[PDB]
């Protein structure tokens, strides 16, 4: 026998104990288990299963058989998890896959002995075949293969490896493109900085008596065409500094106006760049409540005793009329694959691959440390490297199953995330209503199957939701939170003298201490096969025209419909009071109008919207970054063009993202499309957001646009 | 003696589970969530225990209780949801006596008449400073209970004040020129004087329909054009629009396209019948109930709170963690939320004095005979309180939520208990904020938010308002439509038929023979916030970018061009998501100096396309006489008579005598006691996906709180 209580809480399950009922509810993901002590049977999501154990009751401490867990839980009657017989071709690198594909780059007399490696993930194979895999079972007849891009140094090289034959295909240096910031690079910068005696004593000028209290952060110092004394061709990184003053928030007492300069292959601070002197807010400002005490709160619990709707196999996740397969990538996290929806019997395909495309963070201050702070927190440092695990019942529902993603660490060692990702089922209002007058009343609930992704890149902290409705929408919501970038200030109120300069560019959000304004700015990549993979895209811009049949009116609602035709005329602003159409002009719905799905950019948001990039068009970060000036794309599938800000971000000289993608102008008439949209928020700071931020949401939206031939949901015709 | 458990728990509105293994009964009904065993002695009630005067006996598989087990158990006490008001709350809505009272006082008037009916009869406001002292420093209200009564004699507005108190008349004005709203009994008259009008059964045979008594009218205003539809100012009017009974339990699928009857209230007699060109009804059967659908098999799923809930309901007043606010129902508009107060670290702070729908309007935009007309304003013409919908348990609001009943008069002065009316619910809303620093332990916590929904169906509309009290200072106002499409027949059944085009010039062809015609969905808020005191500025804040004169490499700095709104005309404006709008307190500043405000975003959102304003040439008198449904933030001062966007009696008005009228003196909006209004819409292009039934589609609205705190809301009690 071994301890109930210790030996569940150790597995992670959570345990209740009812003594009125003389019952234990154990519940862990999608398993939901009554079991009473002396029973010779247990309940696993409403089925009967038998004991060859029952559960005993010592001096009040309830204990179970070794095999308890096992015999339980992995029982068979929790059919929340099915076995993947046939690997499904978009299957992330197994950890295994992860291991070879390092060694057959090490086995290279051209692998130098200090190389990282910046991604190592699945080389796509041909969307063709994978649809065939996902719509035919059809084998994909192509070797699994796998891109490994590693630094050498500041070198970055491309390799491509054979996985099934086990074989280097391969080995192409790029030239002029900086590599991503590694993890290690985060403790060369510290460690640089400590042992740098003149950083030691530009900091003690400004009031730091002790230097080994001093937090630095590696920032990417983007590119100004040489007016910021920086070297092309150098790997560096500028460092703001902190005062840890022991409150566990080193973010409340920045180190105004100090900018070290650091080349990570020199090892060593490069420039000191100096500006005023400003005393360092000192006042603690935790924010894990280590001084507070919350209220008390009456338990809530959403419960599936029988189970969950949904099963996933293997990476297959399947939910009602919808089908997808889920895998993870270091830099942009999770992706949405071979989504097709069951109509009536048939699958039609809605969305080939979808995933987050690239985002930046880019502030407003010009002074000596903010005005080169743009952050390409995917691009530049890696979200899925950076996920955060799920906290249970809080960062998600408690009805919620976490999943745990394999990707492979900087130095090519396979890493395991816990609770990377989670997937839960939710209520959402009724699906529909009709209560006509005095006849008895028609409502079903709506429900909605969310898959939640949540990634902290040093101190934002970005929620990603994949919201899947019954109803044929797919919704995509990017919420922000966590610790602000603050600016250190002489002002402590509104009333003091420097106030209205040292808010110039952000709002007084504590004592000495200023939010500076910024942008949250997220591109999503979604490779949507209408029901097929030719489409077009088609505009229907609701119009008044003046009333031409007659009558007292003098004027209509209309509308006006037209093509798009190429991808200069696809990248533009978005007008929520326009409607935009991804249409297959091959396929009809019942009554003669083309299969579609309308694309929303901007369906909502609790910060003010980021209309644009809030940067004159002679900016370089403008230049560099197209993305962030329109909210809707449209470019010819590829499958080397993945990110809105390019492959190689870091320092780039130009636009080889969305800009580069698009630049060919090519027809998008009846051919493989793919949507980029990208929505944003200004933010503008207030008290109500430190020492930590309220989570602030965005949502975009996908609606079948007569893609059915009626209400979807009211289910399938005796 | 005793009863079958199932059945009578189930007459009762409580949801029973059954659990074999472990012999168990859970009922829940509201705040209670009780768990009892047959044959066992006590039962738990929110987990404490209940001894039963009779247990719960199991026979032949049966379970049996006491005739009094319903009592005992969910009117025990350990429910705590529900407290007794000890001293009655001033905004209290008119109980069924008082609404009894008013009908007598007025019916002991010389002038009353005996075919007057009742438009509203609602609670007198007493003056707000009274109201607030009460609420904070619970000063008695020595005001006496009054209470209006607006009635409709024949076609005639009289508008009377009663002094419930002194069981007295104070005043008795007829209103000339007003039109009164449609009632109840004028739906009837409407199908019975076509059934009765010889010459529509000739126009309604010559279109196709066989038997005249499957013809089901429906009752719209007919607006007003100055005169150019011909119709008559003075008389109380109506137009009939009409569907054919097909059996499949909606008509609305049905349409009698270009076939318009004008009817005259006061007469009851069809004084017009306009008549376009034959369109073939659309006959195929399209039911929205289920009824020729197979269930699919779903799995249960239950939000439980096993020890009750977190807010306490006193008479109308909640009480939910910081939150204090009174909660009553009006026949017009609906749920008013008042006297919204935020406890910050025990000190009760002004939010919001008064909040409700202001009004709303659907006007669509096909030019024909048929639809030129039709523009609805659901609350203003029909009475979306007394239209309200039972709350579907469950299935309108999640399972954990509790539902309140609210009484009002029905139009003959007779108290009405709507059932059901109201619900109120907790619920996760993800976390509330979070921080994971690199390396170390995670900071999390959820984020709950109490919801106040209501449900309004007029006609073939659904709506669904959501008042949404944010734990850490926020409020949201999130508006839902569902339904059934109002649609025109044509005769086209595919894009590909010749009349195609024509027919789908005002709206998408969403059924064979079906176009759902292109409109739009303006809803509109009145909110009298009173950001910690009535004395309030608007300001605002626009995000600009500046040259950079700091500098170095940028081009280009993130600014903000701060300015007031020092009056109304200016106050009246299109809303740029893009931009920040505030109502500030200019007497009170937060620990940084900053004066203490809310942010009012009218539009944070929407699954629909958004309007943008009005979808009508400034020419039409739609747009003339309703004002507000062309801007999305209006500011006016303080005044307890205005109250309604499109006016107090917006049926067939000539001008604007709503938020036009309110804001035409262009008042000054400086450090004074202001009103917000808030306007949100969305332009509905329809599609096949919406029928026969519609999806619900949703708009949001926020409001937040912009340094009216020192620090982040919810981080706790200070430990030191
Ligand atoms: O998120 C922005 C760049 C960054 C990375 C790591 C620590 C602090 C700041
Ligand atoms: O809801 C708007 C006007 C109406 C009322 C009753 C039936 C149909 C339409
Ligand atoms: N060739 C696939 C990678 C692999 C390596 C070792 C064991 C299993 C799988
Ligand atoms: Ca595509
Ligand atoms: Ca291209
Ligand atoms: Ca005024
Ligand atoms: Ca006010
Ligand atoms: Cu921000
Ligand atoms: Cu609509």
């Amino acid at each position: 026998m071994v301890p109930m209580d210790k030996t569940l809480k150790e597995f992670g399950a959570d345990v209740q104990w009812d003594d009125y009922a003389q019952l234990f509810t154990l519940i862990k993901d999608g398993a939901y288990v009554k079991v009473k002590p002396g029973a010779q049977t247990a309940i696993v999501n409403g089925q009967p299963l038998a004991l060859q154990v029952p559960v005993v009751m010592k001096d009040n401490k309830a204990w179970v058989s070794d095999t308890f867990i096992n015999d339980v839980f992995q029982s068979g009657l929790d059919q929340t998890f099915q076995v993947e017989k046939r690997p499904h071709p978009l299957n992330a690198l197994t950890a295994d896959e992860i291991k070879q594909a390092v060694e057959i780059v090490k086995a290279s007399a051209d692998f130098k002995p200090n190389t990282r490696f910046t991604e190592i993930s699945l080389l796509p194979p041909d969307k063709e075949a994978v649809w065939a895999f996902a719509l035919e079972n059809k084998p994909v007849d192509q070797p699994r293969k796998a891109d490994v891009i590693m630094l050498d140094g500041k070198h970055i090289i491309e390799a491509v490896v054979d996985l099934q034959n086990n074989k280097l295909l391969s080995w192409q240096p790029i030239k002029d493109a900086h590599g991503m910031v590694l993890l290690d690079d985060f403790a060369s910068v510290q460690n640089i900085i400590n042992n740098s005696e003149e950083f030691a004593a530009a900091v003690k000028k400004r009031g730091i008596t002790d230097a080994k209290k001093v937090i630095t952060t590696p920032l990417t110092v983007g590119y100004f065409d040489g007016k910021d004394g920086l070297k092309q061709d150098a790997r560096l990184l500028k460092v703001i500094s902190y005062l840890d003053v022991g409150d566990g928030n080193y973010w409340a007492h920045p180190i105004e106006n100090l900018v070290a300069v650091v080349d990570l292959e020199q090892k060593k601070i490069v420039k000191i760049e100096e500006g005023p002197v400003v005393p360092v807010p000192m006042t603690a400002r935790p924010f894990d409540g280590r001084d507070r005490v919350a209220p008390a709160v009456k338990p809530m619990q959403i419960i599936e005793p029988e189970g969950k709707n949904y099963t996933i196999t293997g990476d297959m996740i399947h939910w009602r009329n919808w089908d997808f397969h889920l895998s993870m990538n270091s830099r942009v996290g999770p992706m949405i694959s071979t989504v097709t929806y069951n109509d009536n019997g048939t699958k039609r395909k809605v969305m080939y691959e979808g995933s987050l495309g690239g985002m930046i963070v880019p502030y407003g201050d010009p002074d000596i440390g903010w005005y080169f702070k743009a952050y390409l927190d995917s691009g530049d440092y890696g979200m899925g490297t950076l996920t955060s695990p799920i906290a249970r019942g809080k960062d998600a529902p408690s009805n919620a199953v976490l999943l745990n993603e394999t990707i492979a660490d900087y130095t090519g060692v396979p890493m395991e995330i816990p609770r990377a990702i989670a997937v839960f089922e939710r209520y959402a209002g009724p699906e529909y209503k009709h209560q006509e007058m005095g006849q008895p009343n028609v409502s079903t609930e709506r429900r909605e199957l969310v898959v939640r992704w949540i990634s902290t890149v040093g101190n934002y902290d970005y929620i990603f939701d994949w919201i899947f409705h019954e109803n044929g929408t797919i919704g995509i919501d990017a919420g922000a939170t966590g610790i602000e970038a603050v600016k250190g200030v002489k002002a402590k109120t509104m009333h003091d003298e420097t106030a209205k300069d040292d808010t110039r560019y952000g709002t007084l959000i504590d004592h000495n201490i200023v939010g500076t304004t910024h942008q949250h700015i997220y591109n999503f990549r979604l490779d949507l096969d209408v029901d097929g993979e030719n489409n077009s895209l088609v505009a229907m811009d609701p119009v008044v025209k003046p009333n031409t049949a007659g009558g007292p009116r003098t004027s209509t609602m209309q509308v006006n419909q037209y093509n798009i035709g190429n991808e200069q005329d696809a990248a533009q602003k978005f007008d929520p009071g326009t409607i935009r159409l991804l249409s297959n002009p091959n396929k009809e719905n019942r009554m003669g109008n083309p299969v579609s799905y309308q694309i929303i950019p901007y369906a909502g948001g609790t910060h003010p919207v980021a209309k644009g990039a809030q940067f004159a068009p002679d900016e370089w970060i403008y230049h560099r970054l197209s993305f962030m000036d329109k909210q809707l794309w449209v470019t010819r599938y590829h499958p080397g063009e993945r990110f809105p800000e390019g492959k190689y971000p870091n320092r780039s000289t130009h636009d080889t993202g969305l800009g580069q993608y698009s630049k060919d102008n090519e027809s998008l008439d009846n051919t493989d499309a793919v949507v980029w949209m990208t929505t944003g928020t200004t933010h503008v700071a207030r008290a109500e957001e430190w020492p930590i931020m309220p989570t602030e949401w965005v949502h975009t939206l996908l609606k079948p646009w007569n893609f059915f031939d009626e209400t979807p949901t009211l289910g399938a015709l005796k």
